């Protein structure tokens, strides 16, 4: 019999993740649009934006203007991806519903991609914490969780002793995130192993990028050990742009077909999610790594010849 | 510790699920070429090409000078795709070293793709075996296993029933096929496990195709259950022309970069398929669904900026 427990939560990330590395710019109420047609589909939770520097990601400078723009549904939380202060203290101003603090367990990655150290970011986290704190809620982040473009094999005690230092700064919710797809599921197993005996799967985000193929994979080994809930973009769209050879987040209409054949609960409508991803080469003038937007699903029968 | 029985046993299907469907002619001496570099890699089966119609395939229909033409290593099998007593008669001339006798669970695929009824099929079989038991040895696939794209489910006593027929003809080596990709981990999981109630992990074969994004996810879970042998296509090449929408198998050097990171063992030399499948582009005029090529292994790190 069906369960509360076997839920797995679909949370979208192409306004931001898909966004912020595509060539072209899209423009601001087409942004708003995309996310006004993605709050319709399901989701729990939508990462609507950034509020990071303009010269460093261009594509994603109108932050404010999207959240101020869309239509909020009461039963979703708009997520905005912030990495100090300053972008904290605009995601408050713009309402965005929950703030995400990312920073890297690769210090090389840090600094790449957020021009200070792991110890700086945090100290930029315990002032967002003492000033916000009762005025909005927190994610925190832990980029390259699973090997960094740079400097390889990363240290699982590292990893684990950045989630304590979230939560020594009341910030339950984490995810974990494979920045450029060099997660294995036995790795994966592991890993959600262990930072399972420190939060639950209500609090606990898996974010895979699918640049080795693994994606889905590692979707599946994650829940196999209790991971419940998971980002994903639609179309496969995403990729940061610090992050070399970075690609495209799991997609999301795949990971719901997935869900929807296994028997695995979702609340995602998967026939709307598919024509929405449809639209995306018009959008974008490109097409994108969907294979159920280009495949259809199982139910799509062909003529006999 | 490893284990004789932990081997992932990966056989190599570009040259003919591959080439069928690409738009453009490979010339006869460059598929020998692509043969002789894939009979470098650790492949204890290649398919290297079919002996049916050429009004069917025109893309193999020069599959006797190709057999000819190639440099035969001594530890592999190269494998002939035959549909009828024709095929079989002129891959024995050629000096295949196993035929490869498919035929579809659904019928009306099998119209679509061969001409004939299930029974039709198999009264040639019959003649084939008749004909060359003890001058040559026999692999029975099984299309459209797990659905088909004309007639959707597919009843899994059925397949059970072919498999059957192949068995009491003595052809105890057995291919499921899931010619449009439309398998899920679960019903992998329980036709996998029925069929290794009649054959052995040394002569189940299962053949994924990608067309829905979780052909890795079908070998893992496949693997779980005790399949040991899997077909994939160099770069993800692949399809049938007469299952429409058909699309690539799983990618070979993606499956053998999953088997090294997650500690599977292969016979596969992971680095040298890379750099081969990287020649696919220029040979082909287009780029393939590769992962790795595209990306990468871990281990290819890049510079600090
Ligand atoms: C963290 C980050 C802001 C540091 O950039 P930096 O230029 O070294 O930061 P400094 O504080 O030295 O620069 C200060 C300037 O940037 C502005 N700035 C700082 N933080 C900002 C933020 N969050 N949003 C917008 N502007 C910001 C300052 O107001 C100031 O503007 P000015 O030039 O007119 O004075 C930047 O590296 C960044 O945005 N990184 C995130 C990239 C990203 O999102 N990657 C993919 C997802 S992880
Ligand atoms: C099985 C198949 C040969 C039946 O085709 P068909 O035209 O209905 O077959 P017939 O026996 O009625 O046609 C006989 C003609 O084809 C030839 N032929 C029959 N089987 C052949 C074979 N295996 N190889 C080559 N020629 C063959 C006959 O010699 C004859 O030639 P002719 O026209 O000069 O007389 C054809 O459907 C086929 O090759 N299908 C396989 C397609 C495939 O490989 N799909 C993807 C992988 S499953
Ligand atoms: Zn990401
Ligand atoms: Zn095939």
């Amino acid at each position: 019999m069906t369960a509360f427990s076997d839920l797995l939560v679909v949370q979208e990330v192409s306004p931001r993740d898909g966004l912020q590395i595509e060539p072209t710019w899209v423009p601001t109420d087409k942004k708003i649009d995309l996310i006004n047609q993605l709050s319709t589909m399901g989701f729990s939770r939508i990462e609507a934006g950034s509020f990071v520097s303009p010269k460093a990601i261009p594509n994603l400078r109108d932050g404010e203007e999207v959240f101020t723009g869309i239509t909020r549904h009461k039963d979703i939380i708009y997520v905005g991806l912030i990495p100090n202060l300053k972008g904290a203290l605009r995601a408050v101003e713009a309402n965005a519903n929950e703030l995400n603090l990312v920073l890297s367990a690769s210090q090389t990655h840090n600094l790449a991609n957020m021009r200070m150290t792991k110890a700086q970011s945090f100290a930029g986290f315990t002032e967002i914490v003492e000033q916000l704190q009762g005025k909005t809620q927190f994610n925190g982040t832990v980029a390259t969780t699973f090997g960094c473009p740079f400097e390889g094999k990363i240290s699982e005690r590292e990893v684990f002793s950045l989630v304590e230092h979230y939560l020594k700064l009341g910030i339950h919710n984490i995810t974990l995130a494979d920045t450029t797809g060099m997660a294995n599921p036995v790795q994966v197993k592991r890993i959600v192993s262990h930072v399972l005996s420190l939060i639950s799967p209500e609090q606990l985000t898996l974010h895979f990028h699918n640049t080795r193929g693994l994606g889905l994979t590692n979707v599946l080994a994650a829940y196999e050990v209790g991971a419940r809930r998971f980002d994903a973009a639609l179309g496969g769209l995403g990729g940061c742009p610090f992050a070399p050879g970075a690609s495209g987040n799991i997609c999301t209409e795949d990971l719901v077909n997935m869900c929807e054949e296994i028997g695995i609960p979702t609340t995602i409508d998967l026939d709307a999610l598919i024509q929405l991803s449809r639209t995306l080469p018009a959008l974008l003038g490109h097409d994108t790594p969907s294979q159920l937007a280009k495949a259809g699903r199982n139910t799509d029968l062909h003529p006999i010849p």
